[PDB]
């Protein structure tokens, strides 16, 4: 079974694919991706899919996270830092998409992405796009203006899925 059958998906472009599912599964198919981190400044992964990140690598991210964040202090909006994988891919780029609610810059989406590019596939959810407030297809609109690279965006409510494919 070639990867992606194991998951509902529509390309969108050469480049982007909108996959309906777990983003971690969906990096667990491909061990040359690098799956994206949806992260906050302090890189303190306790829900959302960084918990379930931590949760999967069994604490591990945390840790790593916690000596990255000792050492260098916090990360600014945008930032993004390429961090282990743990397993779960080849690495895990942790992304501090902008927070709506703190009514921070959310063109700082397209920083976000923008790292990304740099990876041959990359296996992604919608950064900023559920407590940080920023609607799905908002950030989705950000993602297929920078993304260079083969993306697969993992979005796992059903309802943002039929959304995102009209
Ligand atoms: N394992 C996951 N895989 C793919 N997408 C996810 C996953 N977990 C959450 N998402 C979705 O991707 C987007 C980014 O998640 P984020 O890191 O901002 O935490 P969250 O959205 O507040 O968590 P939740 O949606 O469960 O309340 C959200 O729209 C979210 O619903």
């Amino acid at each position: 079974h070639m990867p992606l059958s194991n998951f509902e998906h529509k390309v969108i472009t050469e480049c982007v694919t909108i996959v309906l599912g777990d983003a971690i599964q969906v990096a667990k198919c491909y061990g040359e991706s690098v799956l994206v981190n949806a992260a906050n400044t302090h890189l303190k992964h306790g829900g959302g899919i960084a918990g379930a990140i931590n949760a999967a690598s069994k604490g591990a991210v945390q840790k790593e996270s916690d000596e990255y964040i000792l050492a260098k202090g916090p990360l600014q909006v945008g930032d993004s830092v390429l961090l282990q994988g743990h397993s779960l891919a080849k690495n895990i780029l942790h992304v501090v998409g902008p927070d709506a609610r703190a009514k921070q810059d959310v063109s700082l989406l397209s920083k976000c992405y923008k790292a990304m590019n740099a990876y041959p596939l990359v296996v992604t959810p919608l950064v900023s796009a559920g407590i940080f407030g920023v609607k799905p297809a908002v950030s989705f609109d950000y993602l297929i203006r920078e993304a260079k690279t083969r993306v697969l965006v993992v979005v796992n409510s059903q309802d943002v899925y039929k959304s995102l494919t009209i």
